[PDB]
């Protein structure tokens, strides 16, 4: 952190993954996931998926390096997990700016 800003909370967005007990491992702590994501307003770019891979590895990040100083390293699927939800939560974001954009 140093220069990043954050929007509006949301509801899970519930992602399969093809196993019930991988499901059940986010849902578990869905609450203390990242519910809210760090991004930038709409001027650089947009694009369908990038945008998000951006705001994504961002808010992924500073969540689990302040949780990894709380002392709880999350593996690779975890943050393949996040990787998901954030995309789901990262278009929502997008988008809650996108339709400002056409409301001017």
């Amino acid at each position: 952190l140093g220069g990043y800003m954050l929007g509006s909370a949301m509801s899970r967005p519930i992602i399969h993954f093809g196993s019930d007990y991988e499901d059940r491992y986010y849902r578990e702590n869905m609450h203390r996931y990242p519910n809210q994501v760090y991004y930038r307003p709409m001027d650089e770019y947009s694009n369908q998926n990038n945008f998000v891979h951006d705001c994504v590895n961002i808010t992924i990040k500073q969540h689990t390096v302040t949780t990894t100083t709380k002392g709880e390293n999350f593996t690779e699927t975890d943050v393949k997990m996040m990787e998901r939800v954030v995309e789901q939560m990262c278009i929502t974001q997008y988008e809650r700016e996108s339709q400002a954009y056409y409301q001017r």
